[PDB]
């Protein structure tokens, strides 16, 4: 059937990134599937009660910390289990998240030390979906992602 996708709301425009911006991305098939209701917007930071703005945020192994220290892991993990919940309730199996992000990313984040490097790894939200079979796609393997809903679409 014409199955539904969770998408970070980051990159349906909405401006929920943590410094008030928007990943909003160029993306045809990404209108479509939003135009016919399949494109569920979350954000796991925001769902887990954090504010717009907020401070940049790293993955210190399970932890999930400020530059100053203070720990979000909880918030975090909060996010990612309403993710979770959305995708359950409502049948969802793909995601399409932001890349980079602690808790969106799925390739690759931020390596914890705060200096501008990325290090193969997935954010919170992407590690827990994966972890009950959610496939998660990012930004950058859209066509994959819309080959791998377009194959059960007649079922
Ligand atoms: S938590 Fe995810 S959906 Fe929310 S703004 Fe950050 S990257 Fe985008
Ligand atoms: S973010």
């Amino acid at each position: 059937m014409k199955e539904k996708i969770i998408v970070s709301a980051c990159l349906l425009g909405q401006p929920v990134r943590y410094d008030g911006q928007s990943k909003g991305i160029v993306s045809n098939w990404l209108d479509a599937l939003g135009a016919e209701g399949r494109a569920l917007a979350f954000c796991p930071e925001v769902a887990g009660g954090l504010p717009t703005p907020r401070p940049p945020a790293e993955r210190q192994g399970e932890h999930v910390v400020t530059e100053s220290g203070l720990d979000v892991t909880a918030e975090f993990d909060r996010g990612a289990e309403l993710a979770l919940g959305l995708c359950l309730a409502q049948g969802i199996r793909f995601a399409l998240l932001k890349e980079g992000s602690p808790s969106c990313g799925s390739g690759r984040i931020y390596n914890g030390r705060f200096e501008g490097v990325s290090m193969a790894g997935e954010g919170k939200t992407t590690a827990l979906l994966r972890r009950h079979g959610i496939q998660v796609f990012s930004e950058d393997q859209l066509p994959e992602l819309a080959l791998a809903l377009s194959l059960v679409a007649t079922a």
